């Protein structure tokens, strides 16, 4: 009665199999390999889930976070042992950083093999504990059924992330004989008075600003409570990079991202803020800019009872880890905040608040260089272009990126307005990302449009990925900025090392004839002529599509809070000192760059 | 006297710089990003090493390991923090598998952010630990000397392998204000007595045989100690995987490669074999078949107290690990056979026993079905007449490979005679391999003729990298044998899940078009008539080239000892057990395959 | 040896397998192994330009100051210069001469009410080689009050003489961290530091809690 005998019968791969059925796995990205065969065999043309393959185990476990991101489901990977496993270190990294739901799968060597040093044996329990929340490897065909409901449910509680399930040749091949335990089978008034107390504290405050985060994300409801308060306390909303589209910049609310790259209006607003309302969000160093000179106005609010930082965190590691929380409120944001607003006041009208809030608005836009007559696409141009004429389809819109300048100017050129659209490399920031990224979002929403806002170099690392769209049926659009630079870096080398541009010019592919190999259509565009019609033959495509634009080189993201400064002390974008350091940039390299 | 001071006033990255000069490194392979960058900027424009830039890190990191093992040099990495780091984890164990000097330099967030989920943080010594010999995280400037000269001792010393300096941004930014020893900015009776006894054993033997590897590799007059050995005591010779070149197969002593896929005439005579001398070689799985199984009358003989296995280890953790040595003589190969050789009896003749081996040599060629009027060109064929036009220019011939069916036609089917000629992933297997670890060799070896015979899915992993071979005026070969399927892995479906192939045919790009994107030339060789003309124009080629040959795909790579079975219990080549095998497949497939 | 004693103290532990032990050394070995900043500066020029604003400072001094024979001599020569009362944690005891009117004795969970109503009533906090464990500091969000308010209203704060980089911002936030030995860098500190001859209202508060709260 307790007890379940319906796998007897059945290998570990088969158990593997019916498990994933059980826990609602639609797709499952992975590549062959002898070690994980008696899982490939079992799944053998499974009509249960879609199999995505990619050509490298990277690409699988980025497509499998694209995915997860983008569906908030887990994503699944499957891969051999040995190389297998270790190509999925940097996704799993990526994930853990990232809080990405991922369960992967690694196939090893049989039980009376391991610690030998035997044929494509890696200790990828060991290699990935510190880029995992939680690993573990399958000893016996019994257990195996626990430890795949162990590792969705670690995975997907908590804040999410990667998980990795190592699985013996034998085990995987061997028969379950015995009968299992069947709950195996099968998939606070301490935070109540802290929310109360976060209350009284908001309706004290004069100057409120919401700064959200991921969090709001993992509950579909989240997003809408995040308005629901914003409304009616009336508070401005910032978020972070991975935020984005959690509020509706639409919005006159909205002060879009703060943070190292964010507007200065955002950053100018949570600098001066009495109280902070953390949604979700982790204080990492990207948006805090010097920690000890972080939101001075919300530290003194708090030590004179009348404001300071409210923090809606689920994950205790992460509260009080940067910043202390004057309320921590422990558990998922989106809940919390159901009992949060009722207690919350109405509030009508913030005539001064306000006052600031919308000249920091006129006076901090994300101003750059315009075009002039005869110069190269600016890249700020490009995506304000590919984001308007985005917006004019009758579908659902998913930007994925790669990592560097073209991830900045994408998250501040964008108009972000629905959760889930934006999939980037936040905190370990994974060159490489955007491609895969794209195919497993693609795969999750077969029909939204899905762009991956692409970096030459970034794309170079891995455009192998281009036949794994084309046979996975994703019909995804790439969009390369090809400014022919690592431009991020050679930003840091004009700004600290005086022009000293060391080894950040990677020589790119003719990415014309290399669509046209990896049987993908192919856009260039290469002047300002071009921009309009070829961002519309590439978004109007029903094939996967490489649009290449040629884009102004030697361009810096503005604003920017530099490493060390206040979050409120930050470099602006000026045409006459663009001027100087163009000249300048010109006679220190002889007039190479 | 005993303290320097000419650092002082240095950064950690000019410091590096300078311990780079001191330790001969010549060549850098590396990639940069923001925590990296106080080295990169001392490194700038430096005329002391040239500076090799991937597309990837894991691209670095096998070119590094196929840079040392074409130099016998230590392979130096030089990457970004996070997920620069993370990248290289599949080549570090790659080389701590294949016994590869690797030495890999991290960048890092600074001390003040580390283990706070930093930006582009990774812990990169605690995911690195297993697959090195040895890591560390820098800490201070004033230790940096040493850590490098430490990384580089261990990396070279014992088991040669990789090792991982972790360099945190503000240590290679700081100046060195003290000064440190001198010595830091530089570069038995048991084992004899166990030297003379297996001379002793080895005199008595009737049926020797030379069982070499890699470790013999490892001194330049490594290969002329064996030889000497082998012509003195008038034994015959067969090595791994990665032993080959290290005896001339074209001598008559010569059994080729032993093992898994090895000659069954070599698997025979190490069966049989009362003496087995175990040259720097580990019994690694491949090799020894089912180990209760493995050498019996080696066995008996050690029992019998006239033979054995005498094991020449330089790691004391090889030595015992697999198969007891009847004698273990412990240190440097080559340095052992020194003291070895004089006390072995010269011996004219051995009629009985190599009577036998010239019988099995007779019956065990490696044989398979040839073409037929119409078929397409056998993977074999074209690895022969690769090999056959190779040896006829006046260079020396370098090749490498990717991991599955490709990889062991070309160990069975070239002729090797020189040492370090063979570069390919053997311990770990990686996929993706053959074409960065040419671009290093050919990098290490810039008159060599230097070919990645390489299979289309091994192919797809890594073929960014050919943009790298262009950047870096590496001239390399690439062969990829393109039979449209992972076919190692086709064939333990076909043998032993009854032809079912699941996820095992990945789509391929347009390798001519794929070329010509890249800036490299192409050759494409659809037919049994353009064989020898396409070879010609691949091997002519003085630039960077891409031949791509259509091959038989379902051939199985045989004589094979299946999993379980005893060496000597071996799979051989039938004709018409070829023919069932093909109409069984054909049946079950609907035709398909 | 060398790591056992830099730094912040602490145990390390050398394996020695009998083979070793037993070996005979048959090579020459390199001689040096046969034998035994402006950023922090200026940290310390802003924490005395604090410390000179405050009106109820306090020393929290700890194990540290006794890692230097100078330490307490140091410490003694700040109190006595600024005018400050100085508690000490369990394990400062004796690095301050509790015979002193200037004694507050050992604050904490079991130390004096007196130390630590001070400490929760000073503006500026000079913590000298102590790591603010979970034993003194009571509930670490209502730690140190006027000290928190004194910092965000740009007169005092907490000043953290800590050697280990592991121990700064680790339980509460250091208005100046002043990196390195606590003793040498009091003898950067001290001249620095204005001679205050009274402080009439504090000590007034000092002596009432001190006769207030006996043991
Ligand atoms: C080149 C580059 C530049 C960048 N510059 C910026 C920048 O200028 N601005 C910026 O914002 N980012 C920037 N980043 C990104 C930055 O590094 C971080 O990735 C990002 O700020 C983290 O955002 P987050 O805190 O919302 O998300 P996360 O890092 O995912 O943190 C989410 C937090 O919410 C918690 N949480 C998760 N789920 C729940 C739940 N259900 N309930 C409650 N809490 C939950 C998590 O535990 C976690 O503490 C940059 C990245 C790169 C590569
Ligand atoms: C698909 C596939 C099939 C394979 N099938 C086969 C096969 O059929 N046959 C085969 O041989 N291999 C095969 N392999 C490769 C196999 O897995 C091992 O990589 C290989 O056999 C190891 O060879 P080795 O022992 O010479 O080298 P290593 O693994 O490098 O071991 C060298 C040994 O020598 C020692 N050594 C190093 N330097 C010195 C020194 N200076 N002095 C003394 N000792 C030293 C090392 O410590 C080590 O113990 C296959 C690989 C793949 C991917
Ligand atoms: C039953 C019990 C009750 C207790 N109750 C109390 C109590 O009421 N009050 C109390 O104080 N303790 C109490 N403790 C002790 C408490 O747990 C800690 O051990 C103690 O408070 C730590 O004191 P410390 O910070 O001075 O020393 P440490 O823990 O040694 O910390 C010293 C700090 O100074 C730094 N440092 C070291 N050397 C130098 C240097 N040369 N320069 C600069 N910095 C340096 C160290 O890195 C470290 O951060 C109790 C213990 C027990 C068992
Ligand atoms: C992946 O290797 C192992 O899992 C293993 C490792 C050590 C001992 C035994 C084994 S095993 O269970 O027998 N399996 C194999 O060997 N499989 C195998 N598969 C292929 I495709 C190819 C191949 O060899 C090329 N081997
Ligand atoms: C690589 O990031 C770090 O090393 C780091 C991590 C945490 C805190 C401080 C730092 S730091 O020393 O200041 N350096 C940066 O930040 N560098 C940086 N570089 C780029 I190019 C780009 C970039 O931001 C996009 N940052
Ligand atoms: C080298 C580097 N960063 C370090 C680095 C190195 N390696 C990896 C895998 N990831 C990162 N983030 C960057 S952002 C350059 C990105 O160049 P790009 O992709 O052409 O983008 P862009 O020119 O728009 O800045
Ligand atoms: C999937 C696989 N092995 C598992 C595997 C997976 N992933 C990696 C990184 N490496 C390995 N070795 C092989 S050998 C197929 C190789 O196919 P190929 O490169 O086209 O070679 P071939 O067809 O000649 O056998
Ligand atoms: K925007
Ligand atoms: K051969
Ligand atoms: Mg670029
Ligand atoms: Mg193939």
């Amino acid at each position: 009665q307790l007890m379940d005998d319906s796998f007897i019968g059945l290998t570990g791969g088969e158990i593997f199999h019916e498990m994933m059925l059980r826990h609602k796995v639609d797709t499952v990205f992975g590549y062959a390999g002898g070690a994980i065969l008696p899982v490939f065999d079992a799944i053998y043309n499974s009509d249960k889930f879609k199999f995505v393959l990619p050509r490298h185990e990277q690409g699988a476990g980025h497509m499998a976070e694209g995915y997860a991101r983008a569906s908030g489901k887990p994503g699944v990977v499957l891969v051999t042992s040995g190389p297998g496993a270790t190509n999925v270190i940097t996704p799993m990294a990526d994930a853990l950083m990232d809080g990405v739901p991922l369960v992967v799968f690694s196939g090893q060597v049989p039980t009376t093999a391991i610690g030998t040093d035997a044929f494509q044996e890696a200790d990828i329990v060991g290699i990935s504990r510190s880029c995992t929340k939680w690993n573990v490897m399958v000893k016996n065909v019994a257990e195996l059924p626990r430890r795949i409901n162990e590792a969705f449910e670690i995975a997907t509680t908590g804040r999410p992330g990667p998980v990795l399930v190592d699985l013996p040749k034998d085990v995987t091949a061997s028969i379950l004989r015995e009968s299992i335990p069947i709950n195996t089978t099968l998939p606070s008034e301490f935070t109540s008075e802290a929310i109360k107390r976060a209350a009284n504290i908001l309706n004290k405050a004069k100057k409120p600003i919401i700064y959200a985060g991921a969090g709001i994300l993992n509950n579909e409801q989240g997003p809408k409570l995040l308005k629901e308060l914003a409304d009616k306390a009336n508070i401005p909303v910032t978020t972070t990079l991975q935020g984005l589209g959690a509020f509706d910049q639409r919005d006159p609310k909205s002060l879009d991202m703060l943070g190292m790259h964010g507007s200065a209006a955002a950053n100018t607003a949570i600098q001066n803020a009495d109280c902070i309302i953390a949604l979700g969000a982790r204080f990492d160093d990207r948006v805090t800019g010097n920690i000890s000179k972080f939101a001075p106005e919300a530290k003194l609010a708090a030590s004179e009872g009348r404001g300071g930082i409210l923090h809606f965190e689920i994950s205790p590691k992460n509260i009080n880890k940067v910043v202390e929380a004057t309320e921590a409120i422990e558990g998922d944001v989106t809940a919390n905040l159901q009992s949060f607003i009722p207690l919350v006041d109405s509030i009508e009208n913030r005539p001064e608040w306000f006052n600031k809030i919308n000249e920091w608005k006129k006076k901090y836009p994300y101003s750059y260089q315009l075009e002039t007559p005869g110069s190269l696409i600016k890249p700020q141009t490009l995506i304000k272009e590919i984001s308007d004429q985005a917006q004019t389809y009758n579908k659902e819109v998913i930007v994925t990126t790669g990592v560097g300048q073209h991830q900045m100017w994408a998250a501040q050129h964008f108009t972000w307005t629905q959760p889930r659209t934006m999939i980037t490399s936040g905190g370990l920031g994974t060159m490489g990302y955007g491609l895969p990224a794209a195919i497993g979002a693609q795969v999750a929403k077969p029909d939204a449009i899905v762009i991956d806002i692409d970096g030459d170099a970034s794309f170079n690392m891995t455009l192998t990925e281009l036949s794994s769209a084309v046979q996975a049926g994703a019909p995804i659009k790439v969009c390369v900025l090809n400014n022919e630079e690592q431009g991020m870096v050679t930003q840091w080398q004009s700004l600290f090392y005086e022009h000293r541009y060391s080894h950040t010019h990677q020589s790119n592919p003719d990415f014309m004839k290399l669509a046209e190999s990896m049987n993908v259509k192919g856009i260039r565009i290469t002047n300002q002529q071009e921009l309009k019609s070829g961002v519309k033959e590439f978004l109007d495509a029903t094939e996967p599509v490489l649009l290449e634009v040629i884009v102004e080189k030697k361009v810096p993201v503005l604003p920017m809070v530099p490493a060390g400064k206040a979050l409120d002390d930050f470099i602006l974008w000026d045409a006459e000192v663009e001027k100087q350091q163009n000249d300048l940039r010109k006679e220190r390299t002889g007039g190479k760059y």
